[PDB]
């Protein structure tokens, strides 16, 4: 019987299982990204999780406005932060003309693998985490090592 919030329980496990674990968890989220800011990378979650939101809404009207706002966010030439992509370039201000959640639906899967290799993989192997996951459990003097079956 927990009454309040979340957080006692296991995160560091969720955030290890998938990146998505960590992105849908607030607390995640709130170190994933101090993690990125540190080399001013955290754009890309900025522009990641619009992504999602955009096609969320599910409203024609906010999102006409959302589509070019963004765009003129990270996908626009004058943009302070521009995420890492192999050529997502492809995009113009026509991708505005008719929004739908299909304009970043794509940009958001790619931004979601290059994180998942490029930040992801380190905040697991990040003192942002570990040190987490080490205050969580002491550690184990027995002779028990990976049975590996």
């Amino acid at each position: 019987g927990s009454s309040g919030s979340s957080g006692s329980l296991k995160s560091t496990a969720k955030w290890a299982a998938s990146l998505e674990n960590l992105l849908e968890d607030p607390e995640g989220v709130k170190r994933f990204r101090e993690f990125l800011k540190k080399e001013f990378s955290e754009e890309n979650v900025l522009f990641w999780l619009a992504c999602e939101d955009f096609k969320k809404m599910q409203d024609k009207t906010q999102m006409q406005e959302k589509a070019k706002e963004i765009y003129m966010t990270f996908l626009s030439s004058k943009a302070s932060s521009q995420v890492n992509v192999e050529g997502q370039s492809r995009l113009n201000e026509k991708i505005l003309e008719e929004p739908h959640p299909l304009m970043f639906q794509k940009l958001q899967d790619q931004i979601f693998n290059l994180m998942k290799y490029d930040s992801y993989s380190r905040f697991l192997k990040s003192d942002l985490f570990l040190k987490h996951k080490r205050t969580e459990e002491e550690e184990e003097d027995l002779p028990s090592g990976p049975s590996s079956g």
